[PDB]
């Protein structure tokens, strides 16, 4: 038995199921095995749906609208957004997604959810890894009353049917797509499947990628971070942000395994959901739930380890937005546990992890291990040279968006 977890690539043996299907495989996914076949037809019509701004409601909202071209296909938040609580606006004012939402760019190499060895779990779509492949994720922002808020699929089947864009569809796909709501939705998420995966959406042309191939030298501050970042004593980044600069091929690096861990960073306040003190947004485990994994809940508090590419041109961070500058972000692993009440609103303890699930944290990896009263791992000096480093892997049309100062915030129209 064997199961495909990227596009192209070769069959992997299943060992085991785990849940409603998701199989247990014998080897780690390697992204340099996907194959990703050209299909310039299918990936032109997927653009097209990218940013068609009349698959919202009410129109003006396109994917485009939370994924800019022009930063890397992450947000360019509103000014209301900005103002609040630093995540996407949706399609009306007052509306704002749950999360932060990610660069798209190199997410053809997001593989299907898979366990491997205990064994973890790996790959999914969206950070609590809900949809299997990228024809399912549109589901989410499409119907989501906070994002694009289409009020049924029948609904944006009738819409979308009596548009140039229906016609493309029904061309291609033939004409029961304007009659099967579910067709119609399936087609939408094969063309942005193609377009996603095309290889325009996967650049590998940051300061960092011409130091793997052209050798290119970096500066030696950014190659002191480098070394903090592969350091296990230090910043021991790599044990999730993983890279290889080997065999001269970038994507060896692209700075996540896909794997989840739990490093709990503080509550965003400002999320409205958060105005509900007993509401937490507990990750992994939702999904867990819904695909009857094993005891769901010890995955509470897990999310996806996001890759770090395109990191210093981002408005926000984390899951939640909670930090506006990527020194911060960086800063938080160094004294998350060493000074608790610094990051978590003066608390001595998590404060965006239920009292239940406060132990599912990881607080045994370098540098998130070490207890007050220890120094911390790292030197303020060594978050500035890890900063220097992540300002590397920026892909080259969008380097002026990062803050010329590095401890500053991207920039904003
Ligand atoms: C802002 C209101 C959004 C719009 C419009 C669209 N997306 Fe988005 N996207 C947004 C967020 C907040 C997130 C993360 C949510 C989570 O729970 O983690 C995403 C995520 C995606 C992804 C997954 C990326 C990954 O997991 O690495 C993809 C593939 C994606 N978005 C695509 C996508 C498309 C095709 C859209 C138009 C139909 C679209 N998004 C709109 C927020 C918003
Ligand atoms: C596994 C235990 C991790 C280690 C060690 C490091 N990172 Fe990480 N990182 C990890 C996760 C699960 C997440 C998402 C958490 C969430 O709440 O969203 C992150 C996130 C980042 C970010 C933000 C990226 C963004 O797109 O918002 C950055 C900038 C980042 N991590 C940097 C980073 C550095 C420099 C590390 C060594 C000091 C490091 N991480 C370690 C998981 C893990
Ligand atoms: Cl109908
Ligand atoms: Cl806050």
């Amino acid at each position: 038995p064997t199961t495909v977890l990227l596009p192209g690539a070769p069959p992997e043996r299943v060992v085991d199921t785990i849940g409603r299907g998701t199989p247990q495989v014998a080897s780690k996914v390697d992204p340099t095995a996907a194959v990703f076949r050209p299909d310039p037809t299918l990936a032109a019509l997927g653009k097209r749906v990218f940013f068609d701004p009349a698959l919202s409601e009410p129109r003006g909202m396109s994917c485009a609208s939370c994924h800019d071209p022009g930063r890397a296909f992450a947000p360019t938040l509103s000014p209301a957004a900005l103002a609040g609580p630093r995540v996407p606006q949706g399609s009306r004012p007052g509306h704002f997604s749950r999360r932060n939402a990610p660069s798209l760019l190199y997410v053809r190499y997001v593989p299907r959810r898979h366990f491997y060895q205990a064994p973890a779990p790996f790959g999914g779509l969206f950070s609590d890894g809900r949809a299997d492949t990228l024809a399912e994720q549109l589901r989410g922002p499409l119907f989501d009353p906070d994002e694009m808020n289409n009020a049924s699929a029948a609904a944006l089947m009738r819409k979308i049917g009596r548009t140039g864009l229906g016609a493309a569809l029904a061309g291609r796909f033939g004409p029961s797509v304007r009659r099967d709501p579910e067709r119609m939705v399936r087609v939408l998420g094969e063309a942005m499947q193609a377009y996603l995966q095309s290889d325009e959406m996967a650049p590998f042309s940051s300061r960092y990628d011409a130091y793997v191939t052209k050798r290119a030298p970096l500066t030696p501050q950014e190659m002191r971070g480098l070394a903090l970042f592969r350091n296990p004593d230090k910043g021991n980044c790599m044990s999730c942000h993983t890279l290889s600069d080997t065999a001269s091929r970038p994507e060896r690096s692209l700075f996540t395994d896909f794997g989840y861990d739990a490093i709990a960073v503080p509550r965003n306040r400002a999320l409205p959901a958060n105005r509900d003190p007993r509401h937490f947004d507990n990750g992994l485990c939702d999904t867990a739930a819904k695909l009857r994994w094993p005891e769901p809940t010890q995955w509470c508090a897990y999310l996806r380890t996001p890759g770090l590419r395109n990191v210093a041109i981002k408005e926000s961070f984390m899951h939640n937005g909670v930090f506006d500058t990527l020194r911060d972000a960086v800063a938080f692993y160094n004294t998350r546990s060493t000074d608790p009440a610094r990051w978590y609103h003066g608390r001595d303890t998590f404060d965006d992890v239920p009292r239940a699930y406060r132990g599912n944290v990881n607080v045994n990896s370098t540098p998130m291990n070490r207890r007050p009263g220890t120094p911390p791992a790292m030197t303020d000096a060594d978050v500035d040279d890890l900063v220097a480093f992540l300002r590397t892997l920026t892909d080259a049309r969008y380097v002026g968006l990062m803050p010329t100062a590095p401890d500053g915030k991207a920039a904003r129209p």
